[PDB]
């Protein structure tokens, strides 16, 4: 896979609220969709297997950059046991009018990942109530997103 820019989650289950806290921070030189040279970024969210397709989020769209900062958290809820049967998929995507919205890169967190995809998601679960903030290297590649370029 190739990279596509950097971006920053964070990661707290909250045994009070029984729930994975999930925040998209900001992206780092993100891959630039646009004719003007930037992007128009957002990040989605979902949990998979999504059962019910409930799982999706959105942040919002920032305008022309490639370094936008999103500051948003939401909370998937979920036993603490059911954390190790889902995945985390986060993929960011480029904002157009006129056209489909272009895919600009993802990143997918499980205990079925590797290296820091991995790790990242196994320092949260081994962690109750501690936030786990980590950068994570965009790729092109996400399953069930657009063909590899
Ligand atoms: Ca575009
Ligand atoms: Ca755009």
């Amino acid at each position: 896979g190739e990279e596509r820019g950097r971006i920053l989650i964070s990661l707290k289950y909250s045994s009070q609220k029984q729930g994975l806290l999930v925040g998209i921070v900001r992206c780092a030189h993100l891959a630039a969709m646009d004719a003007n040279g930037y992007s128009d970024p957002y990040v989605k969210t979902y949990l998979k297997p999504d059962v019910d397709k409930k799982s999706k989020h959105k942040t919002a769209v920032k305008k022309k950059t490639l370094n936008p900062e999103f500051n948003e958290e939401f909370c998937y809820e979920i036993k603490h046991g059911d954390l190790a049967k889902k995945t985390l998929e986060v993929t960011v995507w480029d904002y157009d009018i006129g056209k489909s919205n272009d895919f600009i890169g993802g990143v997918v967190l499980g205990i079925n990942a590797k290296g820091e995809r991995l790790k990242h998601w196994f320092d949260c679960l081994k962690n109750k109530d501690k936030r786990i903030e980590r950068w994570h290297t965009l790729t092109n590649e996400i399953p069930g997103a657009v063909l590899s370029d």
